[PDB]
Formats: C-alpha cells, sequence, structure tokens
C-alpha cells in the first residue's frame, strides 16, 4: 500500500462479496453507525451485525489483508452456489436489513433507510376512461436495463417510459371493467447514496455491450417534482466490475473513497492507485471488462456521507471484544 487502504482476502468463491464490502466500508456514515450497534450480548458466531463490525474494524486498523469467513458463516451463505444464485443487491439487502434491525431502539435508528431508501410512484392511467391509480413504492436500489442502451441517461428514459396494457394484458379498472391503459413510474425521491445495478447477466449469459456512465449524473428530469434548493446531481463513488465470460470471472472494485477523484483499484488483497480513465471509461465494455454496479452519491450529501472516521469512533467495549478474539485466535 502506497494507498493507505487495506485489501480483503480471497478465501473462497464469494464472487462480488468483497467488492460490495469495500463499497459499504467506504460509506463512512454507514460505517460509523455500524460501529455503534449494541452487539455486547450477541453470540460471537451467529451475529451478522457483530461480524460486520469485525470486518470494518479490521479494514480500518489492519496492515494485512482481512478475512471474511465468520461473516459468511453468520448469514449462512456457505455453499459453492449461494453466491452464484443471488444478485449483488440481494446480498446487500441481507446485510443492511440485519444492521437496520439491530439499530432499532438505539441512537442510530433509521440510518439505513436515511442513506439508501428512495420513493417512486407507479401510476396507471386508463386511455378510454377517467380512472387513474397512483401508488408509492420504496426502493433501496435500482436495476437498469442496458441491452440496446448507449448510456445511463437512456436506461433511465427506458426505466420511466410508458408501458401499454392492451389486448391480452388489459388492465382491471374495477367498476370500469377491463381496459386499455398506460402505466409508468416516476421518482418522487432519490436517496443520498444511489445503488444502480446494470442488468448485464440475463436468462444465463453475460452481455458485454458498450454502456457509458459519467462521473457526474444529473437526474432532475426523472423526478416528479424538482427542488431548486437541492438539485438531483450525483457524483460517482464506486464502480464494481466483472471481467471475462458468462461462466467464471475476475472481480474488482474501483472507488474514490474520499470523493475527490483520486481513484483506487481494489483487487482482493491488492490495492493500488489508478487513473480516472481506468476506473470509468475502461469499464464501458464494447477486452470484456465492464461495470455491473455503480454507486453514486448526491452532491449535497457528499460531505456527510463521507465524513471522516477516526479511531475514537469505535467504542472501547467493542474494541476490547475484538482484541480478546484476536488474542484467543493468536494462541494458534
Ligand atoms: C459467482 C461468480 S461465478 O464465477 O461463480 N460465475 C457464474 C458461474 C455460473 C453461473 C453464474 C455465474 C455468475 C453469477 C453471478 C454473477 C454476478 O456477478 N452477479 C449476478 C448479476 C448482478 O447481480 C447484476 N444484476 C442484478 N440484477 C439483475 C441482473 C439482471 N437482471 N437482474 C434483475 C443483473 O445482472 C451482478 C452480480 C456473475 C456470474
Amino acid at each position: 500500500k502506497h494507498t493507505g487502504y487495506v485489501g480483503l482476502k480471497n478465501q473462497g468463491a464469494t464472487c462480488y462479496m468483497n467488492s460490495l464490502l469495500q463499497t459499504l466500508f467506504f460509506t463512512n456514515q454507514l460505517r460509523k453507525a455500524v460501529y455503534m450497534m449494541p452487539t455486547e450480548g450477541d453470540d460471537s458466531s451467529k451475529s451478522v451485525p457483530l461480524a460486520l463490525q469485525r470486518v470494518f474494524y479490521e479494514l480500518q486498523h489492519s496492515d494485512k489483508p482481512v478475512g471474511t469467513k465468520k461473516l459468511t458463516k453468520s448469514f449462512g451463505w456457505e455453499t459453492l452456489d449461494s453466491f452464484m444464485q443471488h444478485d449483488v443487491q440481494e446480498l446487500c439487502r441481507v446485510l443492511l436489513d440485519n444492521v437496520e434491525n439491530k439499530m432499532k431502539g438505539t441512537c442510530v435508528e433509521g440510518t439505513i433507510p436515511k442513506l439508501f431508501r428512495g420513493k417512486m410512484v407507479s401510476y396507471i392511467q386508463c386511455k378510454e376512461v377517467d380512472y387513474r391509480s397512483d401508488r408509492r413504492e420504496d426502493y433501496y436500489d435500482i436495476q437498469l436495463s442496458i441491452k440496446g442502451k448507449k448510456n445511463i441517461f437512456e436506461s433511465f428514459v427506458d426505466y420511466v417510459a410508458v408501458e401499454q396494457l392492451d389486448g391480452d394484458n388489459k388492465y382491471d379498472a374495477g367498476e370500469h371493467g377491463l381496459q386499455e391503459a398506460e402505466k409508468g413510474v416516476k421518482f418522487l425521491t432519490l436517496p443520498p447514496v444511489l445503488h444502480l445495478q446494470l442488468m448485464r447477466f440475463m436468462y444465463n449469459i453475460k452481455i458485454n455491450d458498450r454502456f457509458e456512465f459519467p462521473e457526474q449524473l444529473p437526474l432532475d428530469e426523472f423526478l416528479q417534482k424538482t427542488d431548486p434548493k437541492d438539485p438531483a446531481n450525483y457524483i460517482l463513488h464506486a464502480v464494481l466490475v466483472h471481467s471475462g465470460d458468462n461462466h467464471g470471472g475476475h472481480y474488482v472494485v474501483y472507488l474514490n473513497p474520499k470523493g475527490d477523484g483520486k481513484w483506487c483499484k481494489f483487487d482482493d488483497d491488492v490495492v493500488s492507485r489508478c487513473t480516472k480513465e481506468e476506473a470509468i471509461e475502461h469499464n464501458y465494455g464494447g477486452h470484456c471488462t465492464n461495470a455491473y454496479m455503480l454507486v453514486y452519491i448526491r452532491e449535497s450529501k457528499l460531505s456527510e456521507v463521507l465524513q471522516a472516521v477516526t479511531d475514537h469512533d469505535i467504542p472501547q467495549q467493542l474494541v476490547e471484544r475484538l482484541q480478546e478474539e484476536k488474542r484467543i485466535e493468536a494462541q494458534k
């Protein structure tokens, strides 16, 4: 490390896990809140919140690559194929739901939805009658279509496009009977930290087409009502990348941890400084290396989301417990 940052060990076929864990570790406001969870009574192997606390501590203090085996055991993905049969956002949810639940009743209650939860409306509009129905939905991540899309702007256009409900899937309008209708989605809110998965793996082959994403992403036009006080501009924080064919692959994540455009590549135990071009354009696709997930941060939230974490931010009770474990282990 001429980077200051420590890598995670490759201990097994955990695919995207390591890339996702670094992305979460460098969500500093989330890291701090994780450090505050009351894990003192927890059981030292069945607790996912404790096991997340353990990995973050080590990523923050260790000079050697950090292990993840207690973490995987704690949420029960211990088989060759639990990673290959899930999406990256499904793992994230498994992680953030344990943590969110542990935070209930404490001073950090609500941190996870505060950081990751946005709101959208799904609406249905009949074409031959007055009935419209609008219903809100929460999301913690967005899955974007890429097949046939030059870029993120076009994936968003596609995402909010009007879908017809005619002939065979006519819409049931209740007292109005079956009807032709149009349906679509609009954002009401976009959260501070925006997780986008790129739908590159489809039923089971990989799509390697060129798909462009920018360092700065203006999303105002996809919101139902904009706010002149807080515009929906986002800054690219992480690029999770997969290289190779459908079957079998190499996994890296590029991050700019401090949000200043000084980029770093995290390839398991190796971490190196890289160029902006290597982190962004070189993963557009179109050798067969490319992004499958992106993390953007709302510009007006960047300072808070990436607030400096210090050693004092870890309560000593938790530091003592993790130390006693290193010492029990260190006895070979
Ligand atoms: C576990 C990696 S592997 O080396 O074992 N490769 C592998 C081998 C056999 C069968 C499947 C794979 C495989 C499994 C998983 C990925 C992968 O890294 N993913 C899965 C897709 C991903 O979640 C992004 N994504 C999210 N949601 C999606 C889609 C498509 N449609 N939806 C709703 C999508 O692509 C990223 C992580 C690669 C290879």
